[PDB]
C-alpha cells in the first residue's frame, strides 16, 4: 500500500534505498571508507558511537525517524537531544550566566544571522503557494524590521545590547562574522535556494526552540540562559530588553511554525525529506552557536580557559 | 558593446546586424514575438535594415540616463498618442471600472509582495534589501498609521457594494494569471536588479509627475480625489498611489540607474523592463475585461 512512498532516504546524500536494510547497508558501507566524513558524522551524531550490524541499523534508522510520530514533537525531542541533551551547547552552557564577553559574542554574530533570517524567511513568501504561510511569514518579517506596533525590533535591540555593554553600534555593523556564522549561513542560504519553501520554513523556524522556555518540560537539561538575567541589576537595561523577547514570543511562536510544518508535511507526503533537511539546520545552527562562542574567546581570554578547563 | 535582439536575446556584432536579425525574423510566418516587439516599440509599418538599425540605436540609447529612459518608454507605452484603454477608462470611472481594478488588483497585490521578497533574499546590496523591506512591510502593515494597500484596495471594493468573501473568492482572470507567470519567472530566472527594475517600473502608472513629461493624461481625474460623486475608500486607495509613487518610483529608478551601471548591465536591464511592460499592459486589460463581465453598458463607452 505504503510500499513504494515509504522508500527511505539517505539522511546524509540523499539517495533512495527500497528498504531500511538497503539504506543501512549503504550508510555502513560508504561509513567503513576512509574518503568519507558525511556518513560516518551523521552516524555519529544520529545513532552511535560503536559500529552496528546491517539489521541492528535498519531498525535504529527506522524507529529514528517514525518516533515521535509527531513531525512537530520529532523535530523538538531532536532539538533538545542535540542542544539541550546530557550535553548541552557549549554556548547554551556558557549563557547560564553569560559574561560581557558571551553577551557581545551573541551580538556580533546574531547579527549577521538576522540579515540571513530575514532574507530566507522572504524567499518562503515568494516561493510559497499557501496564503496562512505567506501571511505569517511576513508578519515575522516585518516584526524583525520595523518592530511590533511602535516597539523596537529583535535587530534594533540586539544592536542596543551591544552598545549597553560598551561596543558602538559602527564596531558591531563592521565586524565580518567568523568562520563558521558564514559557513551555517551559506548552508541555510542553499537550503532556501535548493530546496523546497516547506523544508526551509522547517528549517529556519525549528531554530527557535533555542529561546522557547517551554523546553525543560519536554527534557531539556537548562533553560536557555539563568531567568533571573531579566530580574536581577547585575545586567543592562538593554539585555534584559533583548532577552526578554525570545523570552515570552518563542514558546507560541516555534510551536504555531511547527504546526504549519507539519500540516503541509502530511498534505505533501515528505516527512522524510523535511526531517532529513532539518537535521541539516540543527549541523548549521551549532556551528553557528559554536562562533557566537569563540567571537567571546577573542573578547575574553579567560571564557576560553574555562569552557576549556 | 555587442546589441541584444530585445525578444530573443541573441547577440549582434552591430545594431544593423540586430536590425537584420529582427526584420529576417519578423517577416516569417512562424514567428509572432519579433513583429509584436517591433509593433508595440518601434512602429507599426514596416522598416528597411537601416531605418531600423536607426530606430533600435535611438531607441536604446535615448534617453541615455536609465530612470530617464525607463519613464520616456512608459509614457509611450501607457500614456502616449493611444493610451492604454485601461487608463482611458480610469479617467472619469465607473462603479464598474473600479471594481473590475479591485477584482485583478488585489492578485497583482500578492504577487507584487511575493516578487520584492525575491530581491530582499537574492540582493547583495543594503540600501536595495533595506528599500524593499520597507516597501514589503508597508504592504503588510500600512504606513504611518495607515492601513496597507491592500487593505484600502478591499474597502474600496466593500465601498462599491461588493462585499469582502465574493472579492477574495474571485479568481484571477487567465490574461493576469499570465502577467503573474511572466513576474514570477522574470523574479525566479533573471538577476533581482532586472526584477527591481521589472516591478518598480510599474509605479510610474500613479506617478502623478508623468504629465510634466510628456503624458497625455494622468491616471484618473484628479477632481475624483475632491469630489463627492465617489465614496470616500475610493478616495482613500486612490489618494496613496497619487501622493507617494511620484517619490517612490523615482527612489527605485534611481536605485536601479546606479546598480546598472556597476554591473554594466543596461541593455540586458531594458530587455527585461520592456518585457514586464507587456505582462502590465495585459494585466491592465485584464482589469478592464473585469469591468466589462461586472458592468454590461462599458464595453460601448470602449469600442
Ligand atoms: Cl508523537
Ligand atoms: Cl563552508
Ligand atoms: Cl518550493
Ligand atoms: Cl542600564
Ligand atoms: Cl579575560
Ligand atoms: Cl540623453
Ligand atoms: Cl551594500
Ligand atoms: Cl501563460
Ligand atoms: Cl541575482
Ligand atoms: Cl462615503
Ligand atoms: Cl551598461
Ligand atoms: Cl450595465
Ligand atoms: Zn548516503
Ligand atoms: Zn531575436
Amino acid at each position: 500500500n505504503l510500499y513504494f512512498q515509504g522508500m527511505p532516504l539517505c539522511p546524509s546524500c540523499e539517495m533512495k534505498f527500497n528498504s531500511w536494510e538497503d539504506l543501512a547497508k549503504h550508510m555502513d558501507l560508504i561509513a567503513n571508507t576512509n574518503s568519507d566524513k558525511s556518513h560516518v558524522m551523521w552516524l555519529n551524531r544520529n545513532i552511535s558511537m560503536k559500529r552496528m550490524e546491517v539489521n541492528e541499523l535498519a531498525n535504529a534508522l527506522e524507529r529514528f525517524f517514525s518516533t515521535p510520530n509527531s513531525l512537530s514533537m520529532w523535530i523538538r525531542t531532536r532539538f533538545i537531544e542535540r542542544f539541550y541533551g546530557d550535553n548541552p551547547h557549549p554556548f547554551i552552557v556558557a549563557m547560564q550566566n553569560p559574561t560581557k564577553g558571551v553577551l557581545l559574542g551573541y551580538v556580533i554574530e546574531h547579527q549577521h544571522f538576522l540579515k540571513n533570517w530575514v532574507k530566507v524567511l522572504s524567499s518562503i513568501v515568494f516561493k510559497t503557494d499557501k496564503d496562512d504561510v505567506l501571511q505569517y511569514e511576513l508578519e515575522n518579517i516585518s516584526v524583525e524590521f520595523i518592530g511590533y506596533n511602535g516597539r523596537p525590533a529583535h535587530y534594533e535591540l540586539l544592536l542596543r545590547m551591544g552598545e549597553a555593554l560598551g561596543m558602538p553600534r559602527e564596531k558591531i555593523l563592521s565586524t565580518q562574522p567568523l568562520p563558521s556564522t558564514q559557513s551555517a549561513i551559506k548552508t541555510w542560504r542553499k537550503i532556501a535556494e535548493s530546496k523546497t519553501w516547506l523544508e526551509t520554513m522547517a528549517s529556519m523556524h525549528s531554530l527557535e526552540l533555542v529561546a522557547d522556555r517551554s523546553l525543560v518540560k519536554y527534557g531539556a537539561k537548562l533553560p536557555y540562559f539563568n531567568p533571573e538575567i531579566l530580574s536581577s541589576d547585575e545586567y543592562p537595561q538593554a539585555v534584559k530588553d533583548f532577552l526578554r523577547e525570545g523570552y515570552e514570543a518563542d514558546v507560541s511562536h516555534a510551536g504555531e511554525a511547527l504546526e504549519m510544518v507539519e500540516k503541509y508535511t502530511e498534505e505533501m507526503e515528505m516527512k522524510e525529506q523535511v526531517q532529513i533537511t532539518v537535521l541539516k539546520s540543527f549541523d548549521a545552527f551549532s556551528k553557528y552557536l559554536l562562533a557566537r562562542l569563540e567571537r567571546g574567546f577573542e573578547i575574553e581570554p579567560s571564557l576560553l580557559k574555562r569552557v576549556i578547563k
